């Protein structure tokens, strides 16, 4: 019964101590290894020996690689005892959370196995990138009560909805705006996919103001999708703010019932 | 019995598998002559043989017109098929989504007609842009998009209340920016009309920054007006959400009533 | 009895078609005297005899003060009539939309007594600025049922306390700013009341992007600005709706009531 | 029963008019010590004999340090007053109003047991950016303000949750950005540090503008990040406001128990 105990430790942590001492100590890995990549691209200065500043991940390559490697380490024998541990490992390994884990940690072996290609780009930018990943284990850890995350569930559809109606609106204003602009003067509104990027800003009611409409009926219709993106902006609060209320109070009834 | 079971067949897609095959057949077709319209605007790059990159619509013009055409010749014939079993022509021609599909389909053989006029200025422009609403057409395709446009019809006179209040505030506020900001240097403040884009901008909250004010009143009056902006993003939404919550009530009630 | 019917044709449109023609004539004249504030200001193409354009009020200057005088004239006989069929005049006038109307009026008259000193500035662009209140007289003529107005007015302590809540943010963060951003290059937080413009703007999502912060410590506290500036816009949307909710329900209440 | 009296007499300044006289005073010092620290660093305009316009606390640095010294010697009795008739004075100076008072009243001693090392840099500007707390004096002067750091301290826990995941949003978010963009020619995106700073600024749908994408998958990302801002638009407003309105229930639950 001993994958029955390491279960429960890993599931459950606050059962033992032993498996809280554990949480506490891969959830400190998992920030260290999130400010380790954040850190790794702030330039260090003073210049040493080179015409440019050079970034914390290549003035200090080996300390960092130490610190990626411990990190690695220690996901991956946590990701290799769940494994061994789970009652049904095909089940545990379909699960999304250990897709976020896998997905974390190969990352780091796939950079090894290509060291003869040292000099990759395209995949090297992307493989740090999906070096993202981890942070995703935060909400394994703060794994508090998905209140918000459950509300999120309840507006799917709506979410849905509301992001297919965006993508109509969007393909109609910049087709409009497109066409009203593409004949300016030095216009950034070189074609309907580059109306997208103005559109998806107007409507989400940043306004950059690199790509602002410059004719009579460009500003027109970019005050039609200015209105509709405070529409955009201001629906999902009143249905968030429902659905909120509604899943609190059924939580609380079931911590009424439970009690 | 022919006429209406064709007819019914239209109404009804998921009765019949013929139906249903043609209804797939003609929305993957709204959907190629959409992705057409947007694509054939991009830059081809780097044309072969020309300084400048020309639209993909211009160096394959003559794929372009045939999938458009194609897409065209479809959407003739489903509304010819549609006219001739809808019961009540007249009626129908009435119904709002073939309005829809006459705009959408005419745009094509306007242009047609209009080939001794080839050298023409602006009216192509407005051609293309009425090509967008086959997007639209995509309504057959939803019962979000039905239940959208249900809700709108019925923010009819409300809506319109809160245009004319919108209009009204910007008036009176590009009126005071005019005033307080038509002396400054190389001011963009040159009319009431030229400050009705600052307005909209500064109240929907975008602020693009190609129009800001540049003396204290103008300061003062923009920051009024940001308030009155920050009141704009929730003075809509009462109306809209309680027209939307009431016609899902009844959808509801319908649908228990079904049972 | 006849200062009861003038009264009544005058409060209540409705009831005569005498006083409904009127009223419609008279939102005429306030829709003209609006458009053509609007439109005097906008530049006349050609140059017509000059170095540069002329706004439509100068180079016709003529037909735009008589436009002005024959729209002044019938506010000025209705003002009186309305004074003169008032029950209780002092009354009447104590009411804060006979101060709209006289502040509407009197603006024409004193640029009249003005004559003399035509070359007045700083007080005649005052006086034309006071001509925007004319359009306050549309909510006199659009007076349908204020359920928004109403609900404003039942937020109006939370409103109250909004706002003072507001400028105690705005001079904290603008204190904060300006002493982060003092010394930078070329700053334009050149002092605490030069900060608050980009914490008003800030507040309120706008972004115009004229004043940014340039130091790590002045985007910091921006960034503390920012979320700030989202809780202001989002706090008054639920509060507005429930408002708008309960308003809406106690008149239909009222409705039943009275039938 | 002295002691207790004047005591009483400081948390209910409505009950003796001589301790109403004295609230009022020290409101009216606390809004001129504000006033005064915002119009101190205000430029003189044409400096007498100075090239550069000094700012009105360095033109007439006696006379601000003289309303200062004023205004923290009022602040200064009047503590030390609270601390001699409050019962529990440790208990009296754990209150978070007397916290904020203290660090209100310290950085003018501090000021001036410095005055040797007058040539100070950074440590000065600590001080006077500290001197803003002055103006959380006026929470003792409001209902408002009390209500509304009970509510905030009561959305602690989930409001920190809210800024935990606005984090992990934000580095996320960054990362794809800064990889995105890094190889873009004269880039702002120099490190994830760095594109903080535009990834807060997107999801605030505040959009400054100064730093923008300018690749097309930097536009994408930064579309997705817009999206996700107008989520965070809508995601602490269920929170505060089921907070606030349970605090105003047990609020008029207590106020009908006093009837
Ligand atoms: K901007
Ligand atoms: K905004
Ligand atoms: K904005
Ligand atoms: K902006």
């Amino acid at each position: 019964t001993a994958r029955q105990r390491v279960w429960r430790a890993f599931e459950n942590p606050h059962t033992s101590t032993m498996a809280l001492v554990f949480y506490y100590v891969t959830g400190f890995f998992i920030a260290v290894s999130v400010i380790a990549n954040v850190v790794e691209t702030v330039p260090c200065g003073s210049s040493p020996g080179h015409i440019k500043e050079l970034p914390c991940g290549e003035r200090y390559a080996v300390a960092f690689f130490c610190l990626d490697t411990a990190c690695v380490m220690i996901f991956t024998v946590e990701y290799l005892l769940r494994l061994a541990a789970a009652p049904s490992r095909y089940r545990f390994v379909r699960s999304v959370m250990s897709i976020i884990d896998v997905v974390a940690i190969l990352p780091y072996y796939i950079g090894l196995v290509m060291t003869d290609n040292e000099d990759v780009s395209g995949a090297f930018v992307t493989l740090r990138v999906f070096r993202v990943f981890r942070i995703f284990k935060f909400s394994r850890h703060s794994q508090g009560l998905r209140i918000l995350g459950y509300t999120l569930k309840s507006c799917a559809s709506e979410l849905g909805f509301l992001l297919f109606s965006l993508t109509m609106a969007i393909i109609i204003f910049a087709t409009v705006m497109f066409y009203a602009e593409k004949g300016s003067s030095a216009s950034k509104f070189t074609s309907i996919p580059a109306a997208f990027w103005y559109t998806i800003v107007t409507m989400t009611t940043l306004g950059y103001g690199d790509m602002v409409p410059k004719t009579i009926a460009g500003k027109i219709f970019g005050s039609i999708c200015s209105l509709s993106g405070v529409l955009v902006i201001a629906l999902p609060v009143p249905v968030i703010v429902s659905n909120f209320s509604r899943i609190y109070h059924q939580n609380q009834r079931a911590d009424k019932r439970r009690a």
